[PDB]
């Protein structure tokens, strides 16, 4: 089965279950 795409640009699923800007480093490091 195909998996859904990643979160928004530089985002990620948090504990609440929503996408949020990776303030810990979205690859801009």
């Amino acid at each position: 089965i195909s998996i859904d795409p990643p979160c928004r640009f530089c985002y990620h699923r948090d504990g609440s279950g929503n996408c949020v800007y990776d303030a810990y480093g979205c690859g801009a490091v």
